[PDB]
This record gives structure tokens, C-alpha cells and sequence, in this order.
């Protein structure tokens, strides 16, 4: 489908929703759009267990339903939407960044609890922000409400589609468009300068409503329309802008291109070139992370430019060079951009699956101890307290903290591997022209 993708979907549906939901979800992912009775029959599950499983998956925006030909309700699940569960910590973080704890909680609630009306969200968030507050002061629902409206305006939050519209959901495409723009801007910043990245940031912002999250180029923009829409904080004159725009167009990176000229010169953002570059950068990262600085140096050289001309420009030992070329061809790096991006994506799905399995293994192996911890924590809630904590012995506390540290490392790795998955998927889907 791939099987890496199914295994990963299965693991996520199990960890969050358990046995039956995982069976039904993986069934729909594998077999496609079908009515309730076919699901029950094909999975050897009772209509009652199927009904509850579909309810949990619809609630959590993982299953959609549509009325077909003879008025029969069919259900569908898509593999990618299940895979985006790995991206939830990032979506929540990205929101915090743009709309503070108020925005962070709005998106956290929508993703974690699924479909909810605006009222449900405002009531949950305002109540959550009030508990974190020191005696009194209170959280004004009006401000939580304004944050919600700003999110909906900037499309980070949208009403679920009907066949209803009373429920809200996070718009993953919107986060995806933002992550793409952010990656490009950061790349322009660390290679060129602050003004260059700011111009590119302005250009991508004025492209938010005009270009799709997977297009290879932005809509052409004049220097005048870019100048008009520049941030107020920037005191850059139109002469300084045209100077930077031609400096951006005439760059080895090739992120900005003159499409017209025209008044006062038409400029596009080479989104595909920008992604190809980010992809090659992560590939280099993986080469150094696995085979070292030597192998990574010779890989970088293969990206620029036959061993007759290769070894003559390598500037490293001949016997050493031969060893490197084997490791990179066999492990599929040596360089074809897409092919190597596609295989690393595949390896990423295998990595995250191993990460989850290891965590599930660690928590299962310490189930009795974790239960002892939870029980001790719960007793502390009722209103000396030192003796109830002494239940968990010094060796036990060492094991729990070790487990917390291990899980936290595995969780952090999961987010890290998914940051790579985003870059690969983005490059791969952009390369569909």
C-alpha cells in the first residue's frame, strides 16, 4: 500500500483507539469506500461494534461518509489522514507560535477531541486557561472567541464538510502551506540575509490565497505590489527592494525567478526548486548521521556534478573513495533526487513504526509499576503526604524516571522523523506535474 504505511496506520489506530477501531480503520484504508454491512461481514465484527468504531473515527476526522447511487451511506478512510496524527504535536506548537496559549488550546482541543462546535471549544479553552490562572482574574470567553475567529479567518480552522457544518476541524492543508513557506523563508535567511528572507516571506504571504500548498511556482508579482505589501517595520526604499529582488533572482539557490519584466518586474517563487534543495539537505544530513563527515563530504560533491572525472575532483584517498560509493549505491542514496527522497520517506515510516513499538514495549514491560505510580498520584489528590509517596521505593522511582526519560526521547524522535516526512512528502507531491 506500502505495508510501512499500513503498519504505521495500524499502530496509531491501536495506540489511540484500541482493537476494534484499528480493525475497522485499517479495513477501510485497505478496502476503500463501503457501506456498514459490508464492513461487519468482511471483518467478522458485529454491527454494534462496527457502529461504535465508525462513530469514534468520524468524531476524530479519520473517516468520512457519503451517500451514493441508491441512497446508501458508504464510509471511507484515507491512510495519510491517519498518518497526520504524528504531526498533531507540531500543529499545536505552530498555533502556540502564532496565537499564544489561547490558539494552542483551540487547535489542541479540535485535534485531540475531534469534531466540536465553536461554543464547545470556547467553553473548553476558556475553562482550561482559567485553571492555570492565579486566584481570580478569569478568562474572558470573548477573547477565546476572537482567537477562534482569527484562526478561522486565516483558515487554520474550518467547518467540517456536509453531504454537519456545525462542527469545526483543524485545516491540515493550511498548516502544510505554512510549514512549506516557513522552510523556504528560513532557507533564504540562513543562506542570504534578513531583508532577502523578509521579501520572500512577504511574497509567500501574498500568495497564501492565490497558490495551492503543492504548486511548483507562485503567481507572478510585480516589485510595486511587493513594495506596497511590505511589513510596516521595514523602512526599505523601492530602490533597495529592486536591488534585493535582482539579488534574489540572480542566486545559485534559484528560489526566486524573473517571469516577466513588465512593471516593475514580475517575480515568481520556484517552490519546486526550493523543495528539491530542502530534500537534498536532509539527504546529506542522513548520510552524515549514518556514515560520517567523510561520506557526507563526497555525497555533497556528487550532488554538484563517471569515476574518471569524479575521483580526479574528489581530493580524498582512492581506496577510501571506492568504499563510500558502494555504501551509497546499495543504501539507495547514489544522485537521483526523487528516487532517494522516496526511499528515505519509506525508511522514515519504518523508523516511526520502530519508535512506537519500542515505546509500547517499554510501557507494557512496566505496566504494574506505572499503575502503582498513577494510584499513588490519585491518593495525593484527596485532602503526612510523605508516607504515601514512600510506597514507590527508591529502585522503583529510578525505573519510573528512566522510563519517563526513555519515552520522552522516543516521543521527541517521532516529531523529528515526522519533520523529515513533511519535507519528503511535500517534495514528492510537488513533483506531480
Amino acid at each position: 500500500m506500502t505495508q510501512a504505511e499500513i503498519k504505521l496506520c495500524s499502530l496509531l489506530l491501536q495506540e489511540h483507539f484500541g482493537e476494534i477501531v484499528e480493525k475497522i480503520g485499517v479495513h477501510l484504508i485497505r478496502t476503500g469506500s463501503q457501506p456498514l454491512r459490508v464492513i461487519a461481514h468482511d471483518t467478522g465484527t458485529s454491527l454494534d461494534q462496527v457502529k461504535k468504531a465508525l462513530c469514534v473515527l468520524v468524531q476524530h476526522n479519520l473517516v468520512s461518509y457519503q451517500v451514493h447511487k441508491r441512497g446508501v451511506v458508504e464510509y471511507e478512510a484515507q491512510c495519510s489522514r491517519v498518518l497526520r496524527m504524528l504531526r498533531y504535536p507540531r500543529y499545536i506548537y505552530t498555533t502556540k507560535t502564532l496565537y499564544s496559549d489561547t490558539g494552542e488550546l483551540i487547535v489542541e482541543e479540535l485535534l485531540l477531541n475531534g469534531k466540536l462546535t465553536m461554543s464547545a471549544v470556547v467553553k473548553k479553552v476558556a475553562d482550561r486557561l482559567t485553571e492555570t490562572m492565579e486566584d481570580g482574574k478569569t478568562m474572558d470567553y470573548a477573547e477565546v472567541s476572537n482567537t477562534f475567529v482569527r484562526l478561522a479567518d486565516t483558515h487554520f480552522v474550518q467547518r467540517c464538510p456536509s453531504v454537519d457544518g456545525i462542527y469545526w476541524q483543524a485545516n491540515l492543508d493550511r498548516f502544510h502551506q505554512h510549514f512549506r513557506d516557513q522552510a523556504i523563508v528560513s532557507a533564504v535567511a540562513n543562506r542570504m540575509d534578513q531583508t532577502s528572507s523578509e521579501i520572500v516571506r512577504t511574497m509567500l504571504r501574498m500568495s497564501e490565497i492565490t497558490t495551492s500548498s503543492s504548486a511548483p511556482f507562485t503567481q507572478p508579482l510585480s516589485s510595486n505590489e511587493i513594495f506596497r505589501s511590505l511589513p510596516v517595520g521595514y523602512n526599505i526604499s523601492k530602490q533597495v527592494l529592486d536591488q534585493y529582488l535582482t539579488l534574489l533572482a540572480d542566486d545559485p539557490l534559484e528560489f526566486v525567478g524573473k517571469s516577466g519584466d513588465s512593471g516593475g518586474g514580475m517575480y515568481v517563487i520556484n517552490l519546486h526548486k526550493a523543495l528539491a534543495s530542502l530534500a537534498t539537505a536532509t539527504l546529506e544530513s542522513v548520510v552524515q548521521e549514518r556514515f560520517g563527515s567523510r561520506c557526507a563530504r563526497i555525497f555533497r560533491l556528487v550532488l554538484q556534478k563517471e569515476q574518471k572525472q569524479v575521483e580526479d575532483f574528489a581530493m580524498i584517498p582512492a581506496k577510501e573513495a571506492k568504499d563510500m560509493l558502494y555504501k551509497m549505491l546499495s543504501e539507495n542514496f547514489m544522485v537521483n533526487i526523487l528516487s532517494a527522497a522516496r526511499m528515505l520517506l519509506h525508511r522514515c515510516y519504518k523508523s516511526i513504526a520502530n519508535l512506537i513499538e519500542r515505546r509500547q514495549f517499554e510501557t507494557k514491560e512496566n505496566k504494574r509499576l506505572l499503575e502503582k505510580s498513577q494510584r499513588v498520584e490519585a491518593i495525593i489528590a484527596s485532602m503526612q503526604l510523605q508516607e504515601i509517596e514512600e510506597m514507590i521505593t527508591a529502585p522503583e522511582r529510578q525505573q519510573l524516571e528512566t522510563l519517563k526519560r526513555n519515552v520522552n526521547k522516543l516521543d521527541a524522535s517521532e516529531i523529528q522523523v515526522d519533520e523529515t516526512i513533511f519535507l519528503l512528502e511535500s517534495y514528492i507531491e510537488c513533483t506531480m506535474k
